[PDB]
């Protein structure tokens, strides 16, 4: 560690300690820095030689955070608990908490080769035909999307899962060990326990169970309706009315956004079409006019344009030169005040603009709390940071604000048009959410010891039945591991985040309509060029992690919980209907045939 970033002396009480925790953040700007360059460096040109610059620099920061770690715990480890500053309590109860630079030296290093392995797995992972092969960002996304054939979809199903999931597998094993064995040591029971204490929720679990069981029934009256209308395309055979859908027929390979199968489920065909990707590739939109158009939403609110840092810098398509690249879109803190960027394999498509103001959200957070010390450049809880960008997709995607951007001519006003367009909502929304549930309870089960190695794909399943009513389309055994299929498993990265955010953004909704003056139907309701939506908006994204989530919540919304009525109230309309289509149609809502599975084509797996 070099001389400048090692840190001096304070004394061993509460004024010391806000000494040193000025210093610590002073130093760690640039720690931070490093590491996320290399990072960068790599995830946009995937090379040997990157991975390694990428391995010495998490090396570094490991050696940081032990430093200065070991210091705090040196000063304050019997006393920083009774300290009467709680916004210092936070920074030194995170500076005593080492992580992986608990690991001695040599598991340090293995522990970061996994990370590197295993993130470079995921993204070369190809699925080959002869002499062919297909990636996952772009090519079997858009089989999911737009094939129709089952054979076809069960090709690009099973390969992606094969190619990506079976050597994921014993690696992740070693990292779940070494991550346990890292956060043990800083008191958790394990790195489960460790992700959700960003909640500081003492009830956090019981929390989230009971706002499942509001919004399950939303789920099962959607997934009952869209299980009749694939009956209707594939037939009797592969598809049950009483049993599970198959999981690759729902446009998306992780079945968590049905958006592309809209146009099967459509309840009013002759109403406007409101997905509006043909109408953008017949106008020729390109990656830069959905940034372009992102942004300018932003702006209307009074909030920041992007930087000259960020255009100069980010990556808005998949390169075509011979280069090989992270693809999972991701937004980029430098940790300098200066340098922000997103990296995106942008595709032209409706979803993919709504993903471009997702990630468009994440450097509206950071260029606002950018001032702020280091340590509270985050959002209150991963949640928000979250739901931020997904807040203003919400008012792009009204037909209204569609018409005013040029992208639908026709703009009527009739319940039709609103059951057609709630409905396509809760594909994205409502269909999201049991996924978006399950993925952090098979990961707590894994880092708790409940699912061990020979059960990673038996509870994986499990999870995926229960809570999505879905079934694998093959037979599966404890080779596959399923779960290394998603990008967010092999990257380490948490996801009950995604949940909280799908119904917090409602939460949002709801507040900066009512801001903006707004007073139709919620899902009418369109936040664009409000100052004072904005301003409210802003108060939120300046803050970062300074205060407790639980109060920045009641001052922008005026409640200090997670609510899932906005979210109900936003769909009343749409959960009404199916709940009436349902029962006319004679439906069962479930999947009692729990066992069930669809046979294989018969020229399996040729073609
Ligand atoms: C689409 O249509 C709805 C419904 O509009 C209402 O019913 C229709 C059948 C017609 O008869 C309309 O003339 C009638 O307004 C519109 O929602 C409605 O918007 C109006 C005005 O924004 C709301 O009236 C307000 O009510 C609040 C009290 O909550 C008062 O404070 C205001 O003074 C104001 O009068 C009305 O509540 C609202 N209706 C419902 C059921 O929520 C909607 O605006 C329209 N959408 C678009 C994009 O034009
Ligand atoms: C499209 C979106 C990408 P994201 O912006 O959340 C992406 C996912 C990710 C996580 C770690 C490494 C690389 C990428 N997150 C980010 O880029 C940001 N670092 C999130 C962030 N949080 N705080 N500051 N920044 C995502 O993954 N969405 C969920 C719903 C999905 N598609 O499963
Ligand atoms: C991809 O990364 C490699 C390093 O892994 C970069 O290659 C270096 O480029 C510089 C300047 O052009 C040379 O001086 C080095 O000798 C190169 N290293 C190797 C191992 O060849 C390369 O520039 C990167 N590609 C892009 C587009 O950024
Ligand atoms: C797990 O399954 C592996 C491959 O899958 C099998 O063959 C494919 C083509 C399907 O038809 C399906 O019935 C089978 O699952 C096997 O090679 C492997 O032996 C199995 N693993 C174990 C431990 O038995
Ligand atoms: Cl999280
Ligand atoms: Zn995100």
């Amino acid at each position: 560690l070099d001389p400048g970033l090692q840190p001096g002396q304070f004394s061993a009480d509460e004024a010391g300690a806000q000494l040193f925790a000025q210093s610590y953040q002073s130093s760690a700007e640039q720690v931070l820095f490093q590491s996320v360059a290399a990072s960068w460096a790599h995830d946009t040109n995937i090379t040997a030689e990157n991975a390694r610059r990428q391995e010495e620099a998490a090396l570094l920061s490991q050696e940081f955070a032990e430093a200065w770690g070991q210091k705090a715990k040196e000063l304050y480890e019997p006393i920083w608990q009774q300290f009467t500053d709680p916004q210092l309590r936070r920074i030194i109860g995170a500076v005593r908490t080492l992580g992986s630079a608990n690991l001695p030296l040599a598991k340090r290093q293995q522990y970061n080769a996994l990370l590197s392995q295993m993130s470079r797995i995921y993204s070369t992972a190809k699925v080959c035909l002869t002499a062919t092969c297909w990636s996952l960002d772009p090519d079997l996304t858009n089989i999911l999307a737009s094939s129709r054939s089952y054979a076809m979809l069960l090709f690009a199903w099973e390969g992606w899962h094969n190619a990506a999931g079976i050597p994921l597998k014993p690696l992740y094993e070693d990292f779940t060990a070494l991550s346990n064995e890292a956060y043990k040591q800083d008191g958790f029971t394990d790195t489960g326990a460790y992700w959700r204490s960003w909640y500081n929720s003492p009830t956090f679990e019981d929390d989230l169970e009971h706002l499942y069981q509001q919004l399950e029934p939303l789920y099962l009256n959607l997934h009952a309706f869209v299980r009749r209308a694939l009956h209707r395309r594939y037939g009797d055979r592969y598809i049950n009315l009483r049993g599970p859908i198959p999981a690759h027929l729902l446009g998306d390979m992780w079945a968590q956004s049905w958006e592309n199968i809209y146009d099967m489920v459509v309840p009013f065909p002759d109403k406007p079409n409101l997905d509006v990707t043909s109408t953008m590739l017949q106008q020729g939109w390109q990656a830069t006019h959905m940034f372009r158009v992102a942004e300018e939403f932003f702006t209307s609110l009074e909030l920041s344009p992007m930087p000259p840092e960020f255009w100069e810098g980010s990556m808005l398509e998949k390169p075509a030169d011979g280069r090989e690249v992270v693809c999972h879109a991701s937004a980029w803190d430098f940790y300098n005040r200066k340098d922000f960027r997103i990296k995106q394999c942008t595709r032209v498509t409706m979803d993919q603009l709504s993903t471009v103001h997702h990630e468009m959200g994440h450097i509206q957070y950071y260029l606002q709390y950018k001032d702020l010390p280091v340590s509270l450049r985050r959002g209150a809880n991963p949640g928000f940071h979250e739901a931020i960008g997904d807040v203003l997709a919400l008012s792009v995607s009204t037909p209204e604000h569609l018409h005013k951007i040029g992208l639908l001519d026709r703009v009527t006003n009739d319940t039709e048009s609103d059951i057609n367009y709630l409905l396509k909502m809760a594909l994205e929304k409502i269909a999201f959410l049991p996924f978006g549930y399950l993925v952090d309870q098979w990961r707590w089960g894994v880092f708790s010891g409940r699912t061990p190695p020979s059960r990673y794909n038996f509870d994986w399943w499990y999870l995926r039945t229960k809570y999505q009513g879905i079934c694998p389309p093959v037979t599966r055994n404890e080779t596959h591991f399923d779960a290394g299929a998603k990008f967010h498993v092999p990257n380490v990265t948490p996801y009950i985040r995604y949940f909280v955010s799908f119904v917090l953004q409602f939460q949002f909704h709801e507040a900066l309509c009512k801001e903006a003056g707004y007073e139709g139907p919620l899902h009418q309701c369109d936040i664009y060029r409000s100052t004072k939506a904005g301003a409210k908006l802003r108060k939120v994204l300046r803050a970062g992690s300074s205060r407790p989530w639980q109060e920045v919540l009641k001052d922008m919304v005026g409640l200090d919980a997670l609510d899932a009525q906005p979210l109900l109230k936003y769909f009343q309309l749409v959960t009404q209907w199916l709940q009436e289509q349902n029962q006319q149609n004679g439906e069962v809502l479930g999947w009692p045939e729990y066992q069930w599975h669809p046979p294989l084509p018969d020229n399996y797996p040729e073609g």
